[PDB]
């Protein structure tokens, strides 16, 4: 059910949408999220994600977090899709504005390999501060279940076509 993405790699497909937008046409088994450790949805594609299920997705994490404390950088929970798909991977990669190391992307991609397809975004770009480059080259050495990945900004999209 998923449409218009250009192949990368064998496992690996690419495409300029919003994956909030893309979530609701697919409803996929499984949409990543870029999640923090505490699975605070306040901005980015969480804070999307999350409005996106009318704050479902919130209630449900705090009580995760109450229940079981915070995630580790790198690691990830699953939880309820709501309206969007039937699960949602909640992925924490590092963030290098708040100062964690770099090295902890290839462990957060990692997760995506125990399920056979996901749709994600590229784990510690936007406002975790990475290189979306190197996230995405991170991506296709580390990841060998099928990945649909969606690109929201055009501009970053077509750069990271051109530079592959
Ligand atoms: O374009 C990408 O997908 C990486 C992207 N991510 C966001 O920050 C991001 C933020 C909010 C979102 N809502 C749904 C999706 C989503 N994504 C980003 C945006 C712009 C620039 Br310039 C660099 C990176």
């Amino acid at each position: 059910s998923f449409s218009g993405y250009l192949k990368l790699t064998d496992n690996v497909y690419i495409k300029n949408a919003d994956i909030v937008e893309e979530a609701k046409k697919v409803k996929p088994t499984v949409v990543v999220n870029a999640a923090n450790v505490y699975l605070k949805h306040g901005g980015g594609v969480a804070g999307a994600l999350n409005k996106a299920t009318n704050n479902a997705m919130q209630v449900e994490s705090d009580d995760y977090i109450a229940t079981n404390g915070p995630l580790k950088v790198g690691g990830s929970c699953v939880l309820s899709g709501h309206n969007l798909a039937k699960h949602c991977l909640h992925v924490v990669g590092p963030n290098v504005n708040k100062g964690e190391d770099i090295q902890l992307l290839k462990s957060a991609y990692e997760n995506f390999n125990q399920h056979e397809v996901l749709l994600a975004p590229l784990l510690s770009a936007g406002i975790f501060g990475a290189d979306p480059i190197h996230s995405l080259r991170v991506c296709v050495d580390t990841v060998r279940t099928n990945v649909y990945l969606a690109v929201f900004d055009k501009n970053l999209y077509d750069k990271l076509v051109s530079s592959f």
